[PDB]
C-alpha cells in the first residue's frame, strides 16, 4: 500500500541514507510495493540464510551431513562470535553452526560454514545457478561489512534477494525437510527483537534475518504472515546513515508497522 512508502521514504529522510525496500507475495511472487529495488546495499550478516541454504543443497546432494562435526581453535574466532566462543575444546555440528549464524549471528559460525562449501566464490556460483545474477559475497568475516560506498562487494539489490529468499523457502531447490530446517533457523532468530518482531501481531508467523555493519548499514529480510503461516516477504537495507543504531532500528519497526497495517 502507498502509506508504506509514505513510511519508507521518510526513513530515508530521517536517516540521511538510501532505504531499499521490497514486499513480495510469497506464493505467485508478486512485487506489492518497493522502494530502490534494483540498487545495490550491503548484504551484511543476511547473507547467513542463503549460506545455510548452500550447505543445505549439498546436504540434500550427499555432499555434507548436519551432523559432522567441526572443531576449530581460539585463533579462528572472530569479532561477534556468542555461541562458538563457548565451544573450542568439542566443536560443534554443521546443523549447529546453521543455528547459531542465523539465530545468533555468530561470525565464526558464517567462516566455518563458508569453509565447508569453498568461500565466498562457491557461495557466489551457487547464487548464480539458482537465478540470482545480482547477488555476490567476495570476503569473510569481519570484512564484508565493510559497506564502502559504490562497491559491489558483498551486496545484493533488495528485489534479488526478496526472490532468492522466495526460491529458497519455497521451491524445488531444496527438498521440503531442508527448506523446512532453513526456515526454522530463521523463525528462531534471537538477535532481531527490535526490528519486524516489535511490530509483528499476536498469532503470526515470522521467520527472518537481519544485519548490521559499518556506515550505519542495517537490514532485515523475513518472511511472514497472519495464523502461523508467511505468506508475504520483506527486505530492508540501509547504508549510509550516522544515525544511532536505536534510530535505525526504530525506522526499520516503523516500516514494519505500516505493512502490517496495510496488509
Ligand atoms: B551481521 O551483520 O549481523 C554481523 N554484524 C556484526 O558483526 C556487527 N555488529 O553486530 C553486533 C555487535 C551484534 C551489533 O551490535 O550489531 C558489526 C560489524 S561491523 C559493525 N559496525 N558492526
Ligand atoms: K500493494
Ligand atoms: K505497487
Ligand atoms: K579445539
Ligand atoms: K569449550
Ligand atoms: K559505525
Amino acid at each position: 500500500h502507498p502509506e508504506t512508502l509514505v513510511k519508507v521514504k521518510d526513513a530515508e529522510d530521517q536517516l540521511g541514507a538510501r532505504v531499499g525496500y521490497i514486499e513480495l507475495d510469497l506464493n505467485s511472487g508478486k512485487i506489492l510495493e518497493s522502494f530502490r529495488p534494483e540498487e545495490r546495499f550491503p548484504m551484511m550478516s543476511t547473507f547467513k540464510v542463503l549460506l545455510c541454504g548452500a550447505v543445505l543443497s549439498r546436504v540434500d546432494a550427499g555432499q555434507e551431513q548436519l551432523g559432522r562435526r567441526i572443531h576449530y581453535s581460539q585463533n579462528d574466532l572472530v569479532e561477534y562470535s556468542p555461541v562458538t566462543e563457548k565451544h573450542l575444546t568439542d566443536g560443534m555440528t554443521v546443523r549447529e553452526l546453521c543455528s547459531a549464524a542465523i539465530t545468533m549471528s555468530d561470525n565464526t559460525a558464517a567462516n566455518l560454514l563458508l569453509t565447508t562449501i569453498g568461500g565466498p566464490k562457491e557461495l557466489t556460483a551457487f547464487l548464480h545457478n539458482m537465478g540470482d545474477h545480482v547477488t555476490r559475497l567476495d570476503r569473510w568475516e569481519p570484512e564484508l561489512n565493510e559497506a564502502i560506498p559504490n562497491d559491489e562487494r558483498d551486496t545484493t539489490m533488495p528485489a534479488a534477494m526478496a526472490t532468492t529468499l522466495r526460491k529458497l523457502l519455497t521451491g524445488e531447490l531444496l527438498t521440503l525437510a531442508s527448506r523446512q530446517q532453513l526456515i526454522d533457523w530463521m523463525e528462531a532468530d534471537k538477535v532481531a527483537g527490535p526490528l519486524l518482531r516489535s511490530a509483528l501481531p499476536a498469532g503470526w508467523f515470522i521467520a527472518d534475518k537481519s544485519g548490521a555493519a559499518e556506515r550505519g548499514s542495517r537490514g532485515i529480510i523475513a518472511a511472514l504472515g497472519p495464523d502461523g503461516k508467511p505468506s508475504r516477504i520483506v527486505v530492508i537495507y540501509t547504508t549510509g546513515s550516522q544515525a544511532t543504531m536505536d534510530e535505525r532500528n526504530r525506522q526499520i519497526a516503523e516500516i514494519g508497522a505500516s505493512l502490517i497495517k496495510h496488509w
